[PDB]
């Protein structure tokens, strides 16, 4: 179906200090996570992904296999662990992220040459957009 590889850089976050506010992050924390702009290069081959979110400040590495639970370790982010679980919802990526916070997960997709990233928990939805430099 869809190939997400790619370097994409961000266009669009709306919400992410109070997705942040609902993970717990400290407001020092979140003071300097709004002001960055992180880029998510992604490479895939077939249902394997890793998907990388590239900041100045921390990375995060998520390195998976569609359909496969995995032990998630959200080290850097709120530094919890999750049963979590990456599905293939048609084209669209749909993850779940079982563990402290209910309704923990998100949902990525490609439209046109944009790649959206709707992050949530507990009824948060932070909404991310990207796109790949042309
Ligand atoms: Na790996």
């Amino acid at each position: 179906p869809v190939d997400f590889t790619g370097y994409w850089k961000m266009l669009v976050n709306e919400n992410f200090e109070e997705y942040l506010r609902a993970l717990d992050v400290n407001v020092a924390l979140r003071k300097i996570a709004n002001l960055l702009k992180p880029d998510l290069e992604i490479v895939q081959d077939g249902d394997h992904m890793i998907i990388r979110t590239l900041s100045t400040f921390r990375n995060y590495i998520m390195d998976f296999q569609v359909g496969k639970e995995f032990e998630e370790d959200l080290t850097g982010i709120d530094d919890r662990k999750c049963m979590t679980t990456v599905s293939w919802d048609g084209d669209k990526l749909q993850c779940v992220q079982k563990g402290e916070k209910e309704g923990r997960g998100w949902t990525q997709w490609i439209e046109g040459d944009e790649l959206h990233l709707e992050m949530r928990v507990e009824g948060v939805v932070c909404k991310q957009v990207f796109k790949k430099v042309q």
